[PDB]
C-alpha cells in the first residue's frame, strides 16, 4: 500500500514543490492528492510534474477551497483509498501593510483561510486518524508565527494562531498515535498611492524602509523550495516526530532573545533596530 | 483634563472590575467609557459602580459589538472628549471542547471577536493616537496565548493570534509615542451528551480528565479580579511600559521550558503529564 498524501495550496510555492517531490519519489511510495482553490491555476503543477517525470497515477489534483466546509468534505470523498496517511495543511495567504490601511474583508480572509481553513481540514481528517491510531499532519508554519514582524500584523496573527492551534492539539494527540508537526519556514524562493491615502506620511515612510529591508533579507536568505520541501519529508519519515521542524537556523538567535525576555522589551528593541536600522 | 479610557467587554469579569476601579479612583483622574455588546447586560456594572461610589459622570456605558465596524465607529463618535487616552481591548470569548465537536460558526465567532474585533478597535483608534504622538493600548492576554492548552485549540489559537498582532504593532509603534501592552492573565475568579455524539469515547474521557484538572487548578490558583485589574493600572502608569505584564508568576516555569526547547517536545510532554497525570 502506498502512503496517501493530501496537500492543500498546491498552485505554487512550497505546496507545488512538495507535491511533485513526493509524487516523483524514486521509491514510488506516495500517492499525492494535490489540492488547489481554483483548478485554472493547475498548469504550473502539471508542468513541474512532467519535468520530474511523476508516474501516471502518482499525482492527482482536486479543487478544495479551505474557506468552505462543503469543498473540504467533497475533496475528502474523492480520496479513493478511503484513508489519508499524511495531511499537509499548507494553504495560506499573506497580508502586508499598515494595519489601518488593510481592508476589513482582507483581514477576515487571511484569518479564515490560514486559521479557520486549517481547523476545517483537521475536523474533517483527524477523526479517522484518531480511530485508526495513525496518521501524520504537517502544517506549514513561518518565522512570522514565532515572532512579530512590523507591517505583517495580521499575517503574524494568523501564523501565531497556528502555533497555538497545533500545540494545543499536540498535547492531546500524544498517546493516540497521530503525529502533528509544524514546518517552520523563513523566506523561500517561490499601489503606494492607495496605502498613502489610508495612513500617515511617517507610517508610509516606515513601510518603505521595511520593504527595502525585506527585499534585502530575501535576496540574501531565501531558501530554494526543494530544500524546504525536503524538511517536510524528513518530518514525515521520523519515527517519533517533534512538534516543530525549522527549515533554517538563521532566525534562532532572534527567537532565543525573544524567548529569554518574557517582558518582550529586548525583542521589540532588537527587531526595530534590525528592520529600521 | 481627565484621562479618557474606553474599555470593551465590560458586562462582567475583568472588564467590569477594571471599569469601576478606574471610575472610582480616589483622584478622579479617569473618565471611563465602559462598552458592552448588549446593553441589557449592564446591570452588574451599575451595581458594582454604585458599591464603589463612582462619582456621577465618571462612568458611561456604550453599546459596542466588536464584530461590527459600524458599531465600533458609532461608539468612537460618542466619545464626547474627541480623544481616547487609554484603550483597553478586553472583549473576548472562550471555546472549550474536542476540536471536531466545535461548530464551524462557534470557531469563526471566537476568531472574529477575539482577533478581528481587536483589529477593528485598533484601526478605529490607533490613527488618532499616532497623530497626537500619545496613547496607551492595553490588551487582555492569557496564559493560553503563550502556551497551547488541550481542548482549548481555538481559544489558544485566538490568544496566540493577539500575541503576534500586538508584538508586530509594537515593533512599529516604538518611536511614535503610542504604547501597547498585553496583560497576561492566568485563571481569574469571574452537555456531555452533545460532546459525546461528536467525538470518540477516548477523546471524551480525556476531556473529562482535562475538566477535572482545570477545576482543581482554578480552585487553587484563580486570582481575585481586583488584583488582576490593578496590573492594568500599573501598566497604565508606567512611564515606559513593556510589551507584556504578567498578573502572576505561577506559569513562568512552564513558559520557560516551552521557550527553551524550540522543538516543542519538552513542552508537549510536560503539559500532557501536568493535565493528564
Ligand atoms: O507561498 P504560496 O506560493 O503563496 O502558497 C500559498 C498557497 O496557498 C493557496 N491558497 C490560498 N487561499 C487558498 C484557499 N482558499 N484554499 C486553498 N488554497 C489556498 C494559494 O493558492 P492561490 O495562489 O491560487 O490563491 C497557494 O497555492
Ligand atoms: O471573562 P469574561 O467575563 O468572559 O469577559 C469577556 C467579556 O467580553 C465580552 N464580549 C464577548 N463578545 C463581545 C462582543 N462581540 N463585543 C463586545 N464584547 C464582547 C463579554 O460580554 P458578554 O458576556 O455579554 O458576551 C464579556 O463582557
Ligand atoms: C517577512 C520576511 C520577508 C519576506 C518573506 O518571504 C519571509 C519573511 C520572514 C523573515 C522576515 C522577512 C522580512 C524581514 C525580517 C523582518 C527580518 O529582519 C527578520 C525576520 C525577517
Ligand atoms: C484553562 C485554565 C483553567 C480555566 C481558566 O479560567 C484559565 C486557565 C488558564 C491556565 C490553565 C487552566 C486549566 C489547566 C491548565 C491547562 C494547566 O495545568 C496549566 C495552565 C492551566
Amino acid at each position: 500500500a502506498r502512503t496517501v498524501v493530501l496537500i492543500t495550496g498546491c498552485s505554487s510555492g512550497i505546496g507545488l514543490h512538495l507535491a511533485v517531490r513526493l509524487a516523483s519519489d524514486p521509491s514510488q511510495s506516495f500517492k499525492v492528492y494535490a489540492t488547489l482553490r481554483d483548478l485554472k491555476t493547475q498548469g504550473r503543477l502539471w508542468e513541474a510534474a512532467r519535468a520530474l517525470a511523476c508516474p501516471p497515477g502518482s499525482l492527482e489534483t482536486l479543487q478544495l477551497d479551505v474557506r468552505d466546509s462543503k469543498s473540504v468534505a467533497a475533496a475528502r470523498e474523492r480520496v479513493t483509498e478511503g484513508r489519508v496517511d499524511v495531511l499537509v495543511c499548507n494553504a495560506g495567504l499573506g497580508l502586508l501593510g499598515p494595519l489601518e490601511a488593510l481592508g476589513e474583508d482582507a483581514v477576515a480572509s487571511v484569518l479564515d483561510v490560514n486559521v479557520v481553513g486549517t481547523v476545517r481540514m483537521l475536523q474533517a481528517f483527524l477523526p479517522d486518524m484518531k480511530r485508526r491510531g495513525s496518521g501524520r499532519v504537517l502544517v506549514t508554519g513561518s518565522v512570522g508565527g514565532l515572532m512579530g514582524l512590523p507591517f505583517n500584523d495580521v499575517y503574524c496573527a494568523s501564523k501565531f494562531a497556528l502555533e497555538g492551534l497545533c500545540e494545543s492539539l499536540a498535547v492531546l494527540l500524544l498517546p493516540f498515535g497521530v503525529h502533528l508537526s509544524l514546518i517552520e519556514c523563513g523566506p523561500v524562493h517561490t499601489s503606494p498611492e492607495e496605502v498613502l491615502d489610508r495612513t500617515d506620511i511617517h507610517t508610509f515612510h516606515r513601510f518603505y524602509q521595511y520593504l527595502a529591508h525585506s527585499k534585502q533579507v530575501f535576496r540574501e536568505a531565501a531558501q530554494n523550495p526543494e530544500e524546504v520541501a525536503e524538511v517536510f519529508l524528513t518530518a514525515l519519515r521520523a519515527p517519533k516526530p517533534t512538534l516543530r521542524y525549522f527549515t533554517t537556523e538563521r532566525f534562532l538567535p532572534l527567537l532565543r532573545m525573544r524567548l529569554d525576555d518574557p517582558s518582550g522589551s529586548n525583542y521589540v528593541t532588537a527587531m526595530h533596530r534590525e528592520v529600521f536600522g
